[PDB]
């Protein structure tokens, strides 16, 4: 019957339209639970009011929404499938997830959307008790829904969403019917509201959040507010509360709030309804505000969460209460004072980990272990704030937020990528009521939790009017939070925090119209007083994080800086199933869906699934609160803490020469939030024998917090005792090395062993053990690595980048180049025979390195290689310098002194420390979705595997995969391993970077450019 | 000076339908559309977002909104007592020179205590004074005395220029004016809609 019929409904085509974002839509408000018994919101025990619709649900696809069945919503279809929600139907695999970074899949033509649209139609039939619909309002709730949806209940049209992020609400109470009732929803991958948010993430369109049924008295409490008050001394503490009741007012019905912390109350209040005789007509009717007072009232911080719970009861005057809603409170006063941002009187120092909400397996719908899961690590690795990009997080997710400890920061869901310009969106004053949802609708449902410090109005949607007029409003309802915009270059007026994204602490990019400053130039910038947090830094895509030492030194270093969010803390990542079965990580449009940004998506300083990125551990040391200074013996602990008290953290200091330890210091730890405790060591023992003596500083927790096991780390601090240089002399061995030579060949053999050198190759083809070989392939200067995913940028076979370092390279010639025989010699010393080869590489008629080699051969038969680089200043500096060798021999377990155990670089060596090392040979490998050149160690002295003994200092990465290999392999299941073990020795590394994956992020000091290089290594056996 | 067309003298509390965040898109066109139709003329001098509306978030948010898209021209808005964030220079309605008589959460001063009240720099212009109907302006010298006497104070518009009323036929058909419900609209305010200093047809007062 029309106007309920499809066609009707369908056109006018609501999505399609800009301006209205939903129809029949009740108002948003912080959730209450609507339980009538006072004891379960102080207890927080789960409604029996609130009902569930999640479960399994009828599922029917559609390519076009014209396309579905009008008979459909009389009854289920028979054909349709039965699938679990909240899903995500691309998860499903109905459709193909479609990815784009900055552009929307859709062809842009605001406010018109594709023609045909993928639509997925959820029926479920469900029962409703006879008790329900006797009395009190019925509203169906959807945590989530994408883009748009149109509700039918009973064969009867209910409502129009237009937002997926927020949550939208709509009452059931006329159409539901005694016995079971049907429930039709249609969703459209496509809206209207599409355009508004461009953000990149892999794109499902589906219900990807829970589904509930909330009973509601006739009188009941739509919205409540919470606000907190603290003296300068902060002892104590006024909060009160404002409640708004719906419907039918009476003047004997009163409102209690009562505060309960722990299992004991601190304050009850009661009013009467209306409050305040606001101006000027008259005061309000349905509105009543409670205040509480609270002295010496525990503050929330990142460190505690020390949370107060507070219920909300409206009662009868004898007096029955009609309903229930608890709150949590946690009090904590944030507010931006001399251009310093200060949570409870105390500067803020913020390291923080943007969010993407994904979940490989089930894609955009997040299980609730996995927040728990993800809150910990974050937690554990020294992260006390996350951001969540660019959306909304899960309504749970809030609470755990203010339990657990971190702090959150909320942003609006609008994103405008796309757009060119891409302030046209926002900047249109049409647009506003569809922007306007977004902001509005976000702030009274958040507003609530203690955890949030900040509100965001948009990310990476460029400056409009809107946004200033927006920023306006958050601030009016709300002055409790300070709100930041990323957009306009993050020196717009909208914004009370500057956000620049991407900024580089040292060097300033400027894109015209769009400025971009190190940050420390920013902060000093004529008439800005901003404190400075930004969006995103230390980008930790593929290999991360380099240089991230530097910005965390300017953290420090600058009371102004409050630090940023690293981007981002889950790899994006979508499993995939071969004919097998076995399941492949997937980058990019795997599926085919085009185009694809591909690789770019990831972006994860996690695995998915998830495991933590070596960059990961990097991360944590630099976090780290606590701050050494080591002068002499005595070593100063300094506390980073801002208001927590050590109260349980151990000090363990062992001393360890050559990796080993001569002595093992251990201290309680008892320093004040910014205090600094000293310790001193008991005398260290001296070590005659050469060597370096190292001290290691860790601090781990002898009782563990709800978020790490106790004997957990917090951190560490390594420094190098006063070195020991050793005079002693390796000489002299009886043995002496017998030469042979052929024209095609040098061969060189001391007792059992044989060497051979190729005159023609001019490397040395063979190392001869028995009765055995050791070698696989002779070996070679190497001056590539396998590209990192900085190096590649945005570069692509179509569309290449002059920029990147890969496309230097690549244009150079460098991978290409061959090695020819510039010279070559062989001479006998008396107790030694030395071998002296040098080798051009020539590109192009270009030479673009030469490299000159001596072996020389002791009458022991330890072997020593000195390398002799010359480089060409015109070329683009080489990615690193070292020799590379295939071994036949394969080892179990790979042994090196030196920085581990995590795979470290020259820009990012910081969370590696200088011990004795032991892993399987398996671990060296570091696993990436796509493969560029990993697991490379830094600093080691020796480096031991099977029976090859290395000593030197030099860079090692020891892996079957050839680099060769590596380059090539689009994704990291493809590789297969290689016969022996590839071994790569470099005398230096470049720096892997980078701010930015763009362009090149790699510092100035990092690159090879010497021109000139040295370095020397011993093969030895055993 | 342009007015956006939204009053809401009506809801108690009045600032309930501008306060309200569901009603700022319907609040938002009237101010949104009125600067883009009247932006481009060189006569006007303000923009007035609200008269009689109370404060709400809305008025907070929309004048943000003007002063962004249009930086030209000074936004004053009448409610919240007029010593609103939003508005730019304060105009007090009906506010007496010699003295003031204040309504709890909406005081009101005499204009020249109302400038020197403490952290108050804005320049202060009446929306109305002088009330006009049947006999009015006594003491109307006094006011323009202040102004000329100030330099702070802009002076105000009187209120208003034209008598309401609208013309009624006798069985002769002779024409009467009309004051309130004479139609028998009901409840009619009847007498004070007019409000006039010249008169309709129109005559000067
Ligand atoms: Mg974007």
């Amino acid at each position: 019957m029309i106007t309920d019929s499809l066609a009707v409904v369908l056109q006018r085509r609501d999505w399609e339209n800009p301006g209205v974002t939903q129809l029949n839509r009740l108002a948003a408000h912080p959730p209450f639970a609507s339980w009538r018994n006072s004891e379960e919101a102080r207890t927080d025990r789960p409604s029996q009011q609130l009902r569930s619709l999640n479960g399994e649900w009828r599922f029917a696809w559609f390519p076009a929404p014209e396309a579905v069945p009008e008979s459909w919503l009389e009854c289920d279809l028979p054909e349709a499938d039965t699938v679990v929600v909240p899903s995500n139907w691309q998860m499903h695999g109905y459709d193909a997830p479609i990815y784009t970074n900055v552009t929307y899949p859709i062809t842009v033509n605001p406010p018109f959307v594709p023609t045909e649209n993928p639509t997925g139609c959820y029926s479920l039939t469900f029962n409703v008790d006879e008790s329900w619909l006797q009395e009190g309002q019925t509203r169906i709730i959807f945590d989530g829904v994408n883009s748009a949806f149109h509700l039918w209940c009973n064969g009867r049209w209910v409502g129009y969403g237009q937002d997926s992020r927020l949550p939208s609400e709509f009452d059931l109470s006329a159409f539901l019917r005694a016995g079971e009732n049907r429930l039709a929803v249609m969703v459209l991958r496509w809206s209207d509201g599409s355009y508004l948010e461009d953000q990149d993430m892999w794109r499902m369109s589906g219900i990807f959040r829970d589904v509930s049924l909330l009973h509601k008295p006739t009188t009941q409490i739509s919205d409540f507010h919470v606000a907190t008050r603290f003296n300068d001394d902060f002892s104590r503490a006024v909060l009160e509360a404002e409640v708004q009741m719906c419907g039918e007012l009476r003047d004997y019905l009163r409102v209690t709030v009562s505060l309960w912390q722990g299992e004991t109350q601190v304050a009850s209040g009661t009013a009467p309804f209306g409050g305040e005789i606001i101006d000027e007509r008259g005061g309000y009717a349905d509105r009543v505000t409670l205040r509480l007072n609270v002295e010496n009232p525990k503050l929330w911080s990142a460190e505690i969460p020390n949370l107060y719970r507070a219920v909300v009861e409206l009662h009868t005057a004898d007096g029955t209460l009609i309903e229930a809603e608890a709150c949590d409170v946690g009090f904590r006063e944030v507010r931006i004072e001399n251009g310093l941002l200060l949570l409870n009187g105390k500067p803020l120092l913020i390291r923080g980990v943007n969010r993407h909400e994904h979940h490989p397996l089930h894609g955009q719908v997040m299980d609730e272990q996995t927040m728990v899961q993800d809150i910990l690590l974050m937690k554990q690795n020294n992260f006390n704030a996350v951001r969540c990009s660019h959306y909304p997080n899960h309504p749970l997710w809030y609470t755990l937020c203010d339990r657990y400890g971190l702090y959150v920061v909320d942003e609006a869901n609008i994103e405008t990528h796309g757009m060119v310009p891409m302030n046209r969106l926002t900047d249109d004053p049409r647009w506003l009521p569809a922007m306007s949802e977004r902001v509005t609708r976000m702030v009274q449902r958040d507003r609530n939790h203690p955890s949030v410090i900040i509100w965001s109005l948009g990310n990476e949607s460029g400056h409009g009017a809107n946004h200033d007029a927006l920023y306006r409003w958050i601030k009016s309802v709300d002055p409790s939070r300070p709100v930041q915009y990323e957009g306009g270059g993050a020196d717009t007026t909208a914004t009370d925090i500057i956000c620049p994204m991407y900024a580089r602490v040292d060097e300033d990019q400027p894109f015209p119209a769009v400025p971009k400053w190190s940050i420390k130039k920013w902060l000093s910038l004529p008439g800005e007083t901003r404190p400075l947090i930004l969006c995103e830094y230390a980008h930790a895509m593929g290999n991360s994080l380099g240089g991230f030492a530097k910005y965390w030194q300017a953290f420090r270093q600058y009371p102004r800086l409050q630090g940023g969010f690293v981007w981002d803390w889950v790899d994006q990542s979508l499993i995939k199933y071969d004919e097998n079965g076995n399941p492949w990580s997937a980058y990019g449009g795997d599926f085919g869906d085009t185009p694809n940004d591909r690789q770019f998506c990831m972006n994860g300083l996690v695995f998915a699934d998830r495991t933590p990125h070596p960059a990961l551990t990097e991360a944590k040391h630099q976090q780290q609160f606590f701050q050494f200074r080591l002068s002499g013996q005595t070593i100063e602990v300094t506390s980073e803490y801002l208001f927590r008290h050590s109260d349980n953290e151990l000090l363990h200091w062992m001393v360890a020469l050559d990796g080993k330890p001569l002595a093992s210091g251990e201290v309680p730890l008892d320093v004040a939030p910014q205090g600094k405790q000293l310790i001193e060591l008991p005398e260290l023992p001296q070590p005659e024998s050469a060597g370096q003596l190292w001290l290691t500083v860790r601090v781990v927790q002898p009782n563990a917090t709800a978020w790490s096991e106790a004997g957990h780390i917090s951190a560490w601090q390594q420094w190098r005792l006063a070195e020991n240089l050793s005079v002693t002399l390796p000489a002299a061995s009886h043995a002496i090395p017998h030469l042979t030579t052929s024209e095609m060949d040098f061969c060189i053999e001391l007792g059992n062993k044989r060497w051979q050198f190729n005159r023609q190759s001019g490397f040395l083809s063979q190392m001869w053990i028995g009765d055995k070989k050791q070698l696989l392939t002779p070996l070679r200067d190497q001056f590539t690595r396998a590209p990192l995913d900085n190096d590649i940028g945005v570069s692509e076979a179509t569309r290449i980048d002059p920029n990147a370092w890969v496309e230097r390279w690549k244009a150079a010639g460098h991978y290409q180049a061959e090695a020819a025989l510039l010279q070559c010699t062989a001479d006998t010393l008396a107790d030694a025979v030395l071998i002296t080869t040098a080798h051009a590489w020539q590109h192009q008629g270009k030479t673009l390195f030469i490299s000159r080699k001596t072996y020389r051969i002791d009458g022991s038969g330890q072997m020593a290689i000195t390398v002799d680089v010359e480089v060409a200043s015109d070329t683009p500096h080489p990615a690193r310098i070292g020799l590379n060798c295939q071994l036949a021999q394969v080892a179990e377990r790979v042994n090196w002194l030196g920085l581990g155990p995590q795979e470290n670089y020259p820009d990012r060596l910081t969370a590696a420390c200088f011990d004795r090392w032991d892993l399987p040979l398996s671990d060296m490998y570091t696993p990436y979705v796509f493969p560029s050149e990993n697991g490379l160690r830094c600093g080691t002295r020796e480096l031991n595997y099977g029976p090859h003994q290395w000593r030197g200092d030099f860079q090692f990465n020891i892996s079957r995969y050839s680099q060769q290999q590596l380059m090539e392999t689009s994704h990291r299941h493809l590789l297969h391993a290689e016969e022996g073990t590839w071994l790569n020795i470099d005398g230096f590394h470049m720096g892997i970077g980078g701010d930015d994956s763009w362009s090149p992020s790699v510092s100035a000091e990092f690159q090879l450019s010497a021109g000139r290089y040295h370095y020397q290594l011993v093969w030895c056996q055993k």
